[PDB]
């Protein structure tokens, strides 16, 4: 019914990549939506993705492609996700969250830093309140690190302090997270306090544990319940879902969620009877974001340099046999 939608997005050198040729190792073409690494010194390898973003992609055209049409579908009661794949220091939490621009220059909202959760939170209150919907939002920020589940939202907890999961009653394809926070946003004004608590219980985190932010997956929910009135008289809900996942480095017990992803998209590309799903934290969680009832999109984030060619190539190859799967989408 449905391919899982895989985009590229490079960023430009770092401080510490060394530029040595005359033209790009790593070429973006945005309008073949063709990538295309050089590697004999003429030689190279072309990747064909559904859309491309070089070096030059501001934040706010990430959002306008990729995410305002998912945000449509969300509306009409869909489940979608929308994970970051890729090497540490490639963009992944800069894609997801990205970053805030010091002393007030710009307000939470107008902030050219700013990232696809930021963004689709301020949206989902604009596009809501004026297309005569009656709704609630109302958020979840989970994440996982040593196959363990902490909670950021959580007010008052120890973030150390990690949560337990069960199979949903109400769901084949999905597990509850017991205890997890989930908050109601009531406007735009909430939104900016409840993330940024949100980034300083992670921080906290960071000092518990070894190179957290490189091996934490992070999954922030937004959870959407509308409810309308039909011209029969009836009383139509319809619950819109949507999981931002930013994963570990591709480059990686510490790893087993990151493994096992691996040993799902390998079995269901393959068409293999076994999806190992029940073999990770990660995985049994979106069990239903691969190959399930979900609309599913991946953003491979990549470097233009000959440093991390390697990684650069591996997450090309890994994103790229990825568009095979096939989803099955349904509202509600
Ligand atoms: C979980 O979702 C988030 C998304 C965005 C923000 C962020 S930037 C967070 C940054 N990537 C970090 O890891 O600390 C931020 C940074 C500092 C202080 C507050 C905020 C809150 C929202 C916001 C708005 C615009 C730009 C960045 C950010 C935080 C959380
Ligand atoms: N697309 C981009 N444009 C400009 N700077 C970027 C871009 N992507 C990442 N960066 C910078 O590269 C660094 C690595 O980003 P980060 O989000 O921490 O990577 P990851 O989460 O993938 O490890 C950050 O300082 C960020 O500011
Ligand atoms: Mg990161």
């Amino acid at each position: 019914m449905k391919n899982i939608q895989v985009v590229v997005r490079c960023r430009p050198f770092n401080l510490a990549e060394r530029k040595a040729s005359a033209h790009s190792i790593v070429e973006c073409d945005p309008v073949r939506k063709e990538v295309s690494v050089r590697t004999d010194k003429s030689s190279r390898k072309t990747y064909t993705f559904d859309m491309v973003f070089g070096a030059s992609t501001k934040q706010i055209d990430v959002y306008r492609s990729v995410v305002c049409p998912i945000l449509d579908e969300v509306i009409m009661g869909y489940n979608c996700t929308i994970f970051a794949y890729g090497q540490t220091g490639t963009g992944k939490t800069f894609t997801m969250e990205g970053e805030r621009s010091p002393n007030e220059e710009y307000t939470w909202e107008e902030d050219p830093l700013a990232g696809i959760i930021p963004r689709t939170l301020h949206q989902i209150f604009e596009k809501l309140t004026d297309n005569g919907t009656e709704f609630s939002v109302k958020v979840s920020l989970l994440e996982i690190y040593n196959e363990e589940l902490f909670d950021l939202l959580n007010p008052s907890s120890d973030v150390s302090e990690r949560l337990q999961m069960f199979d949903d009653p109400r769901n084949k394809r999905g597990v509850i997270i017991k205890g997890l926070e989930e908050i109601t946003v009531h406007n735009k004004d909430e939104v900016y306090q409840i993330l940024e608590k949100g980034a300083a219980k992670r921080t906290t985190a960071a000092t518990l544990m070894n190179a957290y932010s490189s091996r934490s997956h992070s999954v922030f929910s937004v959870t959407i319940h509308m409810k309308e009135t039909t011209i029969d008289g009836e009383e139509l809900v319809k619950i819109g879902k949507l999981n931002l996942v930013d994963l570990a480095g591709s480059e990686n017990n510490i790893n087993q969620s990151l493994l096992t992803l691996g040993r799902v998209i390998t079995a269901l590309v393959e068409r293999t009877p076994h999806v190992p799903y029940r073999e990770s934290k990660l995985t049994r969680i979106l069990q239903d974001s691969l190959g399930g009832r979900t609309r599913t999109s991946i953003i491979a984030t990549i470097s233009p340099a000959s440093l991390n060619l390697e990684e650069t190539l591996s997450t090309l190859e890994y994103a790229h046999r990825a568009k095979n799967i096939l989803n099955k989408p349904e509202v509600n």
